[PDB]
């Protein structure tokens, strides 16, 4: 269980969360307890998650990320997924999941 | 890395796999491995996963079956979730996957 440093900056009406790793497998469960207890501890209405650094995500990845995106509006939130490289990009419109996920290009813009 | 049974049944133009077992973190390398190499041997152009006996899904389970579906499409066939418990309808509508799964009430209407 490796990798996943979460760089967390709160400005407007945004909370900031920049991944650095990847989202799989060895720490998806890491990754879902930090949102968890951030999303309940933070008065920000929108939660971007800036990808910017993410490079890989596997199925347990994907899986985390759209849970977590529920867990968020149960909380009255706003979840948003910036700035994505292209093998992400990729990745979710492969799957679909863009059809599930608001995501922008930039994290000034969500 | 406990349960998951395969009971795996062709006729007309489907592939009926009944899952008996959890889809969950324990088992679903296992279930996505299967799939995999059924998916690359049957001529069926239709793989539909009877959901029946399933009572529970986790996050790598709802990202497992993301990818298989994927896959699914990857090799040209169709994939159809049936026969689901409320327990797992009620999961599928929360994330929102309903809006990527095609889904049906029995398999026969598949």
């Amino acid at each position: 269980m490796n990798n996943l440093k979460l760089d967390i900056v709160e400005q407007d009406d945004k909370a900031i969360v920049r991944v650095q790793g990847d989202i799989d497998a060895y720490n998806s469960s890491e990754l879902k307890e930090q949102l968890r207890n951030f999303i309940s501890t933070t008065s920000k209405k929108k939660i971007v998650l800036d990808l910017s650094s993410v490079s890989y995500m596997d199925s347990a990845g994907l899986g985390t990320l759209v849970v977590i995106l529920k867990d968020a509006k149960i909380n009255g939130k706003e979840f948003i997924l910036s700035s994505l490289k292209e093998s992400i990009s990729r990745i979710l419109k492969l799957t679909h999941l863009d059809k599930i996920f608001k995501i922008t290009d930039t994290v000034e813009e969500a």
